């Protein structure tokens, strides 16, 4: 039958028929292959051996492919999902898989290597970082591929007893939605070599025919040893043809382990693999019937690489060809693809020109015009070698020029974009649309999304494609025949009508009437409707979506419209494909929403309005732009184009080497997406800055001014005298950024106040207002204060170092990171895991931590996800190192004639050079004495204090911290992380704990609590939450202590500031409410209270100077619990969907919390 | 002066002298070189900087190199000592390091991965499983080689800003025991460029003036910026090449990316890496005095591969060439080496018949009677292609024969085999006995020895070799001017005799 | 306990007089207890490839006695004493029943014959140092502690790394 999947759900539908057990671990953008397959064994789908697959997640993917390891030698068919980092983690294990001949089948899609810098994003790195294991390997170049040769693969690691890695592009191919024909599980057991099943079977580790394996050799025996497994490597390639013959008897469709495609006479071929075969065979009917004579090789079994394969389908006639690998193995004479085929025709003296190049790293755009750009090098006097395709490498030269564009579309193919918002439904209503075409028409469709890395308000453009033919355009649309516009505000910020057909359509959401399309829209995109003659429509869907009562959902409102206009099926047929979807939608919901979602349809169709512009737009003259601003070059030159989408146009000339970005970028975003902003209340508010305490963005904040820095002040910078003694005689007020505010409302659910001071409004009636005011406060000089930093109004009046984040809206992560830089900013260096904390900390162009006016704050890395804890270990030895080279050099100067004042603070510097506060006092007295004592010496002296002035950044004593998820710490890098605790180092661990992996998706964690239905878990965690701070407890010299904004301010700061100066290792779990729990984001904060009140989460401090002290190290915080266990479980979604044997988890997760807090009574008596 | 050690101290020797922070995790054979670093910090010795090493131990090698990381990202000069398995946990943050241009020397006692089994005897799997990290990689061939390109690694690193893997043949260059002149730590200072190393403080992650690093790109700029490191790798061997004048204008040993020995007009060369250069070398000067027209090329400088540096030193009379590569990537077309010399030559039209090999796997022994076999093959009208030399493979008939047994010593070489028994003294007394030769006259001294698998009651077998020329036997001895058994249960149990002059 | 017990070619784990006894396997270093967890879930689902064909046994025409043992198998499959003890009356009713039996019936004997090795409950154990369970496999040891898994690990605690020399 036909349906539309994607790569992962196409792999997952072959490994889940052919697998007894499966043992995974998330990693995008592979997870999704491991989640559908969990939620089939939820539903009890059998594969062919008439049982549900058994799938068991992992600590790590070094721990998964142990697990494969032992089940495959113990006698049960197993498959794994990873891809990228993970692959790396199982390289070791696949030793031992391909050495003892285990028949297995990896699924990988292929991601990008992190180098100088992450990427999720596809290559073949992490595949060609593993062909020397001995696994095999076999490439799809299509979601229809990665259906048929993961059953190749299957069915063929079974014959040779070769395990398989069978890898397609991550995101180009495993998130590319395609109409396929799936295979039933049915016809694939009849293809099964159940002899070889049986066989396999026999040699598994079992007490009644024992055998040993595994073990260790001398010199002796170990290099015949290994040789003797050269049969089943030369007996593989033949084994995988056949196995290419049965599903081609099955299926039509024909594989072979090197598949031609071109002109038979071809003079130049293109040698690829994966879904750049797709791009250039779509290329080559376009070049050949314009009468070139160019071909292309596609590779399917890349590893064992068969000669006998590969020359049977090289034409005779070929004389040039071009090698594309997508990967890049720095200083390495050739890319691994382009070594093999240069190798094999210099073994049989074949005189053919062969050149290497690069493409497609981390999913850059390979499309047809590229094609012909290496297709055209072939066809120079001297072909450019070790050349790339797709950028502009002005610094080496080795970019191939595209010359001209070309359109290789099949005629008859339809291709729209979609311009959406985050979450607005846009996305998910193109892959419905998707599923309705492909189903009831006789048409192919493929869709492709392109995501923003911000995490609420980005920008997300789909791609959509239908026609007659086979969809072979594995690229971005560059032709489209319509372009629909769900965001209005988008409409003079990106070019939306780029590449738009002449006579295309143009589809947008907004209020406008057709009188005010001549002042709304700009005069370029008018020029461009015009000339072009485009078909302009528009819909109000807002206005549509209130007063029907959906709020502001428009997403079956917009699809509607789609319809209507594209002419892709009957307006009839589409309009009850429409409805039925929407009882298969909203079957589950009320009566009333069913009939809401119907009026939409209905009154869309009806709403839809053509504008009928005058001919005279197509002469309409740009307005006179604006003196711009002079921002910095890094800003000016790199984060205005990125933002705009245009990064892919920035030269290699443009960037570090090192993957190096400034800091403090984040305050030039200004990306106003806020729907509400608080409006502050000078007479109802009691000056306790709690608002910027719990703002996840750092977008409302204190300011204190003398009155007459208040001069030039706008009307509405309204004040209020300072309460306190420290700030007497100055002014307050509490502003809120209105363009970085997320409209996430926590500020105004803490404001504890009689009256509310902070209320709620829409931000474009207030928007010119609170601007002015902002820019007023921003302003302002510096104020010193003498608040004590130990309290929540003190601590608020430090700048926060930590601001403009892309976390979500309400995020419960953001709010604990902000108050460290506004404590220890000054002063501290972070580690961070790898996860959200890394994505909204640390994803470029754009840098959330920024400095204060001396220009001082944190330095951010992060290394990888597993060893993070090390990674900020071997920081604080290095950060000792650089001090101990300091402190000799200062020693070395109070031998030398020096001032007696210079000899003073440096004494005092020797003796309180481990103290936060004295060596920022004593190191300050010594830059101040630095510039006139170098003036005042000269010879070897000069040298001694120039050699100090050199090391000054190392006088104040540095704040190590260690942040990172919760999957991080209790799972991947717990060993790491157990190991730094156990060493006594003076550095600081902080676990944001969102009890799942967040920026995955949410998929299930150690952290994870009993009951808890999350990704990988969807019948619920039956084992309770490991307790991390119990464990860190057992060493008695680590500080432990578990915290929680939302239920006591006070508690918070307590723990934070006694784990920054103990002198040792710290450990500070917070729970960090997220959107992955189903929670309205408005009440993160009060739904943290009800967490700790209703004896959830505990607050607890262990301090090991209180037993330096004679004190008990145990300290209860919160000793009784006066809320309801079961009432705040039903308020959140993780928990209500579970719902049966939820009643029976429930019961378990309520006594183990008066277990633990009984087991925390016990040790605090 | 003149010293007896093994490469894991020659390595140890040069590695804490250039280092401030040592990472390290036990893993045979590379142990010995962290333990030796452990002790001399105890002892106070003092490296370049005038303080003593920092070892810190971590729970596994991925630990480590997490921790050599963080500790070059914040401003200190670090390396470490792995081989084999734990080589492969350091491998995803080797990517990280070398991307991130941090100059940095891993040392490595290259030892075999675990496949069908473990082995923890030496060859270039674990090294070349790491040959894509963008990681430079420099081979030295004898303990004395050890010495030298280890300073190489750590005076090119800094500037380059290139991190090096100096790898070296696990136990048959890492345990064995020569007399070799040592570098004088003062005379390494004289070398290096404090320029490139005050310039790396200031990268360093201080909150003073901070930077990010270790970003997470979108497809708009993430091939851009990783070919915006492409300067660096160019630009390495020329540095290699630079910094290896420099060591020789200080030791008057001369080394090149690639080196050339044997007959100028020679028809017949293999290509090689390692310590089989030494074997190597010594068989073809016998079979070049004997008027054999044969020649070798040994692999210094490996990643990056500079063709310019290669072609350099191809004799223009070569007509065949033998590639010999201590590893097996099993379904591979040929192994790593074969690929890139097949490659250059290909991409300059020369028509040289190149063949590729696998010898030594698990230190497997490769004598020159073996090396005569692959000159041999070399020689036949139609030379035999991806084989084995070492073994006899009767399955898939890849291994050569091994014709006749020759005698390549250079001529006054002494001789001595020691059957020992288990913990008896006997290795340590042979041992002594070198450091005894070495110090007191003209002579090269050798020792290797042959442990059991037994934990007690073991045979112990010492080959030592003294000469008043180099001794590039690194292979166990042939003929024996002396043999000695310290256990009279082996006589009638094992061929004591066998080969004895 | 590698090295001694798994260095080629001599083996020290041997049989009992009915040709029975442990067999050894040794993957890497760091994975041991993952190694033997994914060992644990194979015979978990070898028991119930077994049992599923027992099941159907039940409904076939059999001697009442084959059934007897059957039905008590399938009660005592998890105990270490009950699977032992009607697993072998199963094996003492099985080459008469095949020879009894024709056509389907024959057949599900022979699965059942084939699978029979099973029938005995399984003790798996792992097996491994400090250095293994104190350090780099202690992450892995963790997890499958927490699985509640039925695994055995046995920590031979010698407070150093002794193989390799005494770390
Ligand atoms: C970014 C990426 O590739 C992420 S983020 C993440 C989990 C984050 O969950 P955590 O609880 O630790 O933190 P949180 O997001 O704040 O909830 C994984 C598994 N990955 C994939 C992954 C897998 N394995 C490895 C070695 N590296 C990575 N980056
Ligand atoms: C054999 C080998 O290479 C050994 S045995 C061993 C420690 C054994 O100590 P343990 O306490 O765990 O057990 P014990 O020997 O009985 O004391 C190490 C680190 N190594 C080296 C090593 C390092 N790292 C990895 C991944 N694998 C290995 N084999
Ligand atoms: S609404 Fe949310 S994002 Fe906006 S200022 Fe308040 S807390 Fe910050
Ligand atoms: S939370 Fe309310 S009372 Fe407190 S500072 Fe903010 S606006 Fe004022
Ligand atoms: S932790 Fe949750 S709320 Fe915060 S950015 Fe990640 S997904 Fe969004
Ligand atoms: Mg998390
Ligand atoms: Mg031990």
């Amino acid at each position: 039958p036909k349906q539309t999947l994607d790569g992962n759900t196409a792999a997952a539908h072959v490994a889940y028929a052919m697998s007894e057990v499966a043992t995974i671990y998330p990693i995008t953008p592979s997870s999704p292959m491991a989640e559908i397959a969990d939620e089939w064994a939820a539903h009890g789908r059998k594969n062919i051996f008439g049982k549900t697959l058994q799938v068991a997640e992992m600590q790590s993917e070094a721990g998964a492919a142990g697990a494969v390891h032992g089940s495959l030698a113990a006698g049960a068919l197993t498959t794994t999902f990873t891809a990228s980092q993970g692959l790396l983690l199982m390289i070791p294990n696949m030793y031992k898989i391909a050495g003892e001949l285990l028949p297995c089948v990896f699924h990988v899609a292929a991601r990008a290597l992190s180098t100088h810098a992450l990427s999720i994003f596809g290559d073949h790195a992490d595949v060609m970082a593993a062909r020397q294991t001995g696994f095999a390997m076999l490439s799809s170049a299509s979601v229809q591929e990665v259906m048929d040769l993961a059953l190749v693969a299957h069915l063929a690691t079974l014959k040779a007893r070769v395990p398989f890695v069978h890898f397609f592009d991550g995101f180009r191919t495993s998130h590319e939605v395609q109409k396929i024909d799936v295979i039933e599980y049915e016809d694939m057991a009849k293809l099964v070599d159940w002899d070889a099943i049986r066989a396999f079977r026999q040699r598994a580790l079992n007490p009644e025919h024992p055998h040993q394996r595994g073990t260790a050799q001398n010199p002796d025996i170990y290099f015949q040893s290994r040789e003797a497994a050269n049969p089943y490597y030369l007996a593989t390639p033949g084994i995988v043809a056949q196995v290419m013959e049965q599903v081609a008897g099955l299926t039509g469709r024909h594989y072979h382990l090197f598949d031609y495609a071109g002109a038979p006479d071809a003079e130049r071929v293109i040698v690829s693999m994966g879904s750049s075969c797709e791009v250039i065979e779509e290329t080559v009917n376009y070049l050949v019937e314009k009468g070139e004579k160019v071909g292309l090789i596609k590779v399917r079994l890349f590893r064992p690489f068969s000669a006998e394969h590969f020359l049977k389908v090289l034409p005779a006639s070929v004389k040039r060809i071009a090698v594309l690998d997508r990967t890049k193995e720095p200083g390495s004479l050739g890319e691994p693809l382009y070594e093999d085929v240069q190798t094999v025709l210099a073994e049989h003296g074949k005189n053919i020109l062969v050149v290497g190049g690069r493409y497609g790293l981390g999913s850059k755009e390979f499309n047809p015009s590229m094609v012909k750009a290496v297709f055209d090098n072939l066809a120079a006097t001297t072909p450019k070698n070790k050349f790339t395709v797709g950028i502009t490498d002005d610094v080496t030269h080795t970019s191939l020029e595209i010359k001209e564009h070309i359109d290789t579309s099949p005629k008859g193919t339809f291709r729209c974009k979609f311009f959406g918002l985050g979450s607005d439904g846009t996305v998910g209503a193109n892959k419905n649309s998707i599923k309705i075409i492909g189903d009831h028409t006789d048409m192919y469709a493929q869709g492709y999304f392109v995501y923003d890395s911000k995490k609420s308000g980005g920008v997300t453009i789909s791609h959509l494609r239908f026609g007659k033919q086979p969809i072979q355009s594995a690229y971005l649309i560059d032709q489209a025949d319509l372009i629909a516009c769900h965001n209005p505000s988008y409409v003079g910020r990106y070019n939306l009508l780029e590449g738009i057909k002449p006579g295309g359509i143009f589809l947008l959401n907004s209020t406008w009437s057709a009188e005010e399309m001549d002042s709304r829209l700009p005069a370029d995109m008018k020029r461009t409707i015009a000339t072009k003659k485009l078909k302009f429509y528009n819909i109000d869907a807002v206005k549509i979506a209130q007063e029907i009562g959906l709020g502001s959902r428009i997403n079956v409102i917009m699809q509607t419209a789609f319809f209507k206009i594209a002419n892709v099926i009957p307006v009839d047929e589409a309009i009850k494909y429409i409805k039925d979807s929407i009882v298969k939608t909203y079957g589950k919901k009320g009566d009333k929403i069913l009939n809401m979602n119907f009026a939409a349809v209905d009154r869309a169709l009806e709403a839809l309005e053509e504008i009928k512009y005058p001919a005279s737009w197509a002469d309409a003259v740009d307005e006179a732009a604006a003196t711009v601003t002079e921002e910095p070059e890094f800003i000016q030159k790199v984060l205005r184009p990125i933002n705009a989408l245009k990064g892919d146009e920035l030269p290699v000339s443009t960037f570090t080497p090192d993957g190096v970005f400034p800091v403090g970028t984040t305050k030039y975003e200004k990306r106003g997406i806020a729907v509400n902003i608080p409006q502050w209340q000078p007479e109802n508010c009691i000056q306790c800055n709690q608002c910027s305490l719990v703002c996840p963005h750092a977008a409302i904040r204190p300011y204190l001014a003398k009155p007459a820095d208040l001069a030039g002040a706008p009307e509405t910078f309204v004040t209020k005298d300072a309460i306190g003694k420290e700030a007497a005689g100055l002014k307050f007020r509490i502003q809120v950024s209105p363009l970085d505010c997320t409209g996430c409302g926590n500020c105004a659910d803490v404001c504890p106040a009689k009256v509310k001071a902070l209320t709620m409004v829409p931000l474009e009636e207030v928007t010119a207002v609170e601007e002015a005011n902002y820019n007023f406060a921003e302003q302002l000089p510096e104020v010193k204060v003498n608040f004590n930093p130990a309290t929540v109004k003190g601590s608020q009046f430090r700048q926060p170092l930590l601001e403009f984040s892309g976390a979500c809206a309400g995020c419960g992560e953001t709010p604990y990171v902000k108050l460290v830089t506004q404590l220890f900013g000054d002063r501290m260096i972070i580690a961070n895991a790898t996860g959200c904390s890394s994505i909204w900390g640390g994803s470029a162009p754009a840098c959330p931590y920024t400095v204060n006016r001396q220009g001082h704050g944190p330095a951010w890395a992060s290394s990888l996800f597993e060893d993070n804890a090390e990674f900020g270990y071997g920081m604080a030895l290095a950060v000792a190192k650089r001090q101990d080279e300091l402190a000799t050099a200062i020693s070395k100067a109070l031998e030398a004639p020096v001032s007696a004042a210079f000899k003073a603070a440096c004494e005092g510097w020797l003796a309180g050079k481990d103290d936060a506060d004295r060596s920022r006092e004593y190191g300050d007295r010594i830059k101040a004495l630095l510039p006139g004592e170098i003036s005042q010496a000269s010879g070897e002296v000069k040298d001694l204090l120039l050699d100090i002035d050199r090391q000054k950044d190392y006088l104040t004593k540095k704040s190590i911290w260690i942040i990172g998820g919760d999957g991080w710490a209790y799972d991947i890098g717990y060993g790491g992380l157990d190991h730094v605790l156990a060493s006594g180092a003076n550095v600081n661990v902080l676990v944001l704990d969102t009890e799942v992996y967040s920026n995955t998706g949410g998929q299930s964690s150690k952290a994870t609590q009993t009951g808890a239905v999350a990704r990988f878990a969807a019948g619920g965690k039956f084992t309770k939450k490991k307790d991390l701070g119990l464990m860190a407890m057992s060493y008695g010299y680590v500080y432990v202590a578990s915290v929680a904004m939302g239920a006591s301010h006070s508690q918070l700061m307590k723990a934070l500031i006694e784990a920054e100066k103990y002198d040792g290792p710290s450990l500070i779990i917070a729970y960090a409410p997220c959107i992955n729990h189903g929670i309205n984001m408005t009440y993160s904060q009060r739904e943290a209270k009800k967490a700790v009140e209703a004896g959830y989460w505990p607050l607890y401090r262990y301090n090991p100077q209180l037993a330096q002290e004679g004190k008990n190290p145990f300290i209860l915080d919160y000793k009784t619990p006066t809320a309801s266990f079961r009432d705040f479980l039903m308020g959140e979604i993780r928990y209500t969907s579970l719902k049966e044997k939820a009643e029976q988890l429930f019961a378990k997760a309520e006594a183990d919390a008066k277990a633990r807090l009984e087991q925390y009574k016990k040790l605090a008596e």
